[PDB]
């Protein structure tokens, strides 16, 4: 009766969809955004989630949590966890070999499991859907990277249950993307599908073989630390140098200034996917000095040229592992907000000798879209 929802719980942005009245609808949140930051923040008086949390990140770096997906289902001693901890502004502690994020909340020290943090993000996605539908949601399909192990899948499901959702199924993100494009339905025989997923924090390449609605992972490649945030970083360093040239001041030490500049760069970056230039206007960036400038799409491409180019190596590697030539791939599917960058689409298309790309569904919404279709199917 009530519709089930599909939820892409991303490392950096999450998205929710619902199949209703013959179509999938990706649901906009309170601020009108089709995707919501996977951020949670704790203050002296409240818990903020999504846009409201990410928006005050510069003001409260120690108690604003993100990247919970990097910790979920892992052991404190996991080398990945130990490595990732070096770069986060928030504290992570060991609780029975399970990591917990420790923060200050309402004047006290409190710690939360990764699934608790993600349950908050999922709760927000559930509320977003309920606001649109006009009624409560209690069924959902949630997605995870194809390489997640049983523990990571269990903890992701636990996050959903904590959020008040009955988790119909946990399915792989690349499978969800294929379902969004109706690729789960094939003619006689098997089809080889390549999912090129470049998001905010990670880059995943997956080669799937689909046969009669059955999905098999033939190969996976990528880089868990390559994504849109790295492109934002190249822009930040470029503007830090511009500010030095213009004002003979180095703002790299001011945390607030660098965070505000990063936020502005992410917006300018998005604009450069549709327009050829973008302007950045930051009032009182550093020592009361305003910073108003512009940057062109070509300059952005130059600043990230090596990073963009590097995305084709995992594609080559995945093909090698799957024992397939480029011509044997039947469909190319774009996933992740970073694949909206024209240069990235050109590199992939050129690498595949001119093949058209499946890109009619916003890339950062494709996983949630498929998850919603799967959820509707499962509800019968
Ligand atoms: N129009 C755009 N042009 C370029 N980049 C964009 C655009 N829209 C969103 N992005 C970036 O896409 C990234 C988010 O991708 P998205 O797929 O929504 O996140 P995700 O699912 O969490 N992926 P991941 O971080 O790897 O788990 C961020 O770096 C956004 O800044
Ligand atoms: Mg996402």
């Amino acid at each position: 009766k009530a519709a089930a929802i599909g939820i892409d719980l991303g490392t950096t942005y999450s998205c929710v969809g619902v199949f209703q009245h013959g179509k999938v609808e990706i649901i906009a949140n309170d601020q009108g955004n089709r995707t919501t930051p996977s951020y949670v923040a704790f203050t002296d008086t409240e818990r903020l989630i999504g846009d409201a949390a990410k928006n005050q990140v510069a003001l409260n770096p120690q108690n604003t949590v993100f990247d919970a997906k990097r910790l979920i289902g892992r052991k404190f001693g996991d080398p990945v966890v130990q490595s990732d901890m070096k770069h986060w502004p928030f504290q992570v502690i060991n609780d029975g070999d399970k990591p917990k994020v420790q923060v200050s909340y309402k004047g006290e020290t409190k710690a939360f499991y990764p699934e608790e943090i993600s349950s908050m993000v999922l709760t927000k996605m559930k509320e977003i859907a309920e606001a649109y539908l006009g009624y409560p949601v209690t069924n959902a399909v949630i997605t995870v990277p194809a390489y997640f192990n049983d523990s990571q899948r269990q903890a992701t499901k636990d996050a959903g249950v904590i959020a008040g959702l009955n988790v119909l199924r946990i399915i792989n993100e690349p499978t969800a993307a294929a379902i969004a494009y109706g690729l789960d339905r094939t003619g006689k025989g098997e089809r080889n599908v390549l999912i090129f997923d470049l998001g905010g924090g990670t880059f995943d390449v997956s080669i799937l073989t689909i046969d009669d609605g059955i999905f098999e992972v033939k190969a996976t490649a990528g880089d868990t630390h390559l994504g849109g945030e790295d492109f934002d970083n190249r822009l930040v360093n470029h503007f830090v140098e511009e500010f030095k040239r213009k004002h003979k001041k180095d703002i790299s030490q001011n945390k607030r200034a660098v965070r505000r500049l990063r936020t502005a760069c992410e917006r300018a970056k998005r604009t450069l996917s549709s327009s050829t230039q973008a302007s950045l206007e930051i009032d009182s960036l550093f020592e009361g000095i305003d910073f108003y400038t512009s940057i062109t799409r070509a300059r952005f491409e130059e600043l990230c040229s090596d990073l963009f180019r590097s995305t084709l190596e995992p594609v080559e590697k995945a093909l090698r592992d799957a024992k397939l030539d480029k011509a044997q791939i039947h469909d190319l599917v774009l996933v992740g907000g970073s694949t909206r960058i024209p240069k990235v689409q050109k590199l992939l298309q050129d690498f595949f000798n001119g093949r058209d790309l499946n890109k009619s569904i916003n890339p950062d919404e494709a996983v949630a879209y498929g998850a919603a279709v799967q959820a509707a199917i499962l509800m019968g």
